[PDB]
């Protein structure tokens, strides 16, 4: 139930969440993540004004996002892809915390808004993942009668060689599997959401301001009793008083917890409460060393 009934969290704090997680009542965790979990990996949020995307872009700046424009004028997109292509893909502490959840048998699903493929590199598998905004990991020929699939290694070569990618079978445009403005979200998002939120014991919301729909409205799909922990630089998910959502601070707040700071630091703090800190340290250091050593 709502604030009217006996709550699952013994107190609304990171400490309360940790005790809940290690009790028998918490089995399945859904993560909802956004650009805020990749910034410490050296990938800025291209939606944040501070990142300065539109300065790099100089008809209108938004055309870069539109599927209609892309299809008749693909060259800008692929030039930008080369410019913004990460120099390294090295997932963050936050990403590997989710790998730990998987290892500990607690991870039901990770829903991500990010296109950077860092969840995959960190060891989440396809079954574990719903890429709500799509991804660069795979690309497809845009011809409905072909739809030939291409791996990132193929797309990357085309991107860096500055050759507009064309399908080897039919010579139609090949488009990364990211959702362009004008495209619907993947069917997978909807079918998975319908099943997963019947099963969820805890919602871990990290590095997202929950301003972009439908992804944002996911938090309202949780059962009334399900605790929701936000790890983010600023509070988010509260109902717009002008236009329910998160209630962290009111006299009725029973399930929602905000931990404010960098996602890496919040995940580190939670891992330490859980007795996972050495495990996380060991995992991150190993995987980071491996990635740094790529030859
Ligand atoms: C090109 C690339 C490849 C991989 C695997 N990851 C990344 S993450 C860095 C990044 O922000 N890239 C990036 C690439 C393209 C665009 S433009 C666009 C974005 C979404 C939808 C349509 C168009 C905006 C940002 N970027
Ligand atoms: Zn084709």
């Amino acid at each position: 139930g709502a604030s009217g009934s006996e709550r699952l969290l013994d107190e609304l704090t990171l400490e309360g969440v940790a005790r809940y997680m290690q009790s028998e009542r918490c089995r399945r965790v859904i993560c909802l993540v956004g650009a805020g979990i990749s910034t410490s990996a050296g990938i800025p949020d291209f939606r944040s004004p501070s990142t300065g995307l539109y300065d790099n872009l100089e008809p209108y700046p938004e055309a870069i996002f539109e599927i209609s424009y892309f299809k008749k004028h693909p060259e800008p997109f692929f030039a930008l892809a080369k410019e913004l292509y990460p120099g390294q893909f090295k997932p963050t502490i936050c990403h590997y915390f989710m790998r730990l959840l998987k290892d500990k048998g607690l991870l039901l699903r990770c829903y991500t808004q990010n296109i950077d493929t860092l969840e995959r590199i960190a060891g989440l598998e396809q079954e574990d993942l719903v890429e709500a905004h799509g991804t660069f990991y795979t690309s497809h020929c845009v011809s409905a009668s072909c739809r030939h699939e291409y791996p990132l290694s193929w797309m990357k070569e085309k991107i860096f060689s500055e050759v507009t990618p064309k399908c080897e079978d039919c010579q139609s445009l090949v488009k990364p599997d990211i959702v362009f403005f004008g495209e619907s979200l993947p069917a997978r998002f909807f079918s998975c959401m319908q099943s997963d939120f019947l099963k969820v014991d805890l919602l871990l919301v990290m590095g997202t301001s929950l301003q972009v729909q439908p992804f944002a409205s996911l938090i309202s799909k949780a059962p009334l009793s399900t605790p929701r922990l936000l790890i983010n630089k600023e509070k988010a998910g509260q109902s717009d008083p002008f236009l329910g959502g998160m209630d962290f601070d009111s006299k009725k707040a029973y399930r929602d917890v905000a931990w404010l700071g960098e996602c890496d630091q919040g995940c580190l703090a939670l891992a330490e409460l859980l007795g996972w800190k050495k495990e996380l340290e060991d995992l991150v250091r190993r995987e980071h060393a491996s990635i740094d050593a790529q030859s």
